[PDB]
């Protein structure tokens, strides 16, 4: 459990609010010493907000953004090759309604019989994984 003093928070830092990893977008401060923190959920874009004592600390989530080679897609699951040479099978395609789902399927199909490979960018935190970009390699 990594923490930062609330009084050391900056806009753009990462915090956990209601279990959600967020980028800080606004910090308000008040003998009384209380703070209001608003953030953007790194996966869904939703606004979250919390109020804690300024003296206190707040949890900072670990968030990874890495690139992988897309080996297969099957029943909505992906098989990915890390840049260090191992497979991961816990990343699904983005959900229906996220246009990235079609973008990844289509780029995979453009590449499947060619000497190019799709590279996906995956955002990961606390067991949640989302494909946030794709490009040709």
């Amino acid at each position: 459990k990594a923490t930062i003093p609330v009084n050391k928070l900056k806009k753009g830092g990462y915090v956990l609010i209601e279990g959600r990893p967020c980028r800080v977008v606004d910090i308000t401060k008040s003998g009384h010493a209380k703070a209001g923190i608003a953030g953007t959920d790194l996966f869904t874009g939703r606004r979250y907000e919390t109020h804690l004592p300024t003296s206190h600390e707040i949890e900072v989530p670990f968030v990874d953004r890495s690139d992988y080679g897309l080996i297969n897609i099957d029943d909505g699951h992906t098989q990915l090759l890390t840049l260090d040479g191992t497979l991961r099978e816990d990343v699904d395609l983005p959900p229906e309604g996220n246009e990235m789902r079609q973008r990844v399927i289509d780029l995979f199909n453009v590449c499947v019989n060619t000497n190019d490979q799709v590279v996906v960018t995956v955002l990961s935190s606390n067991g949640e994984n989302l494909i946030v970009d794709c490009k040709k390699s």
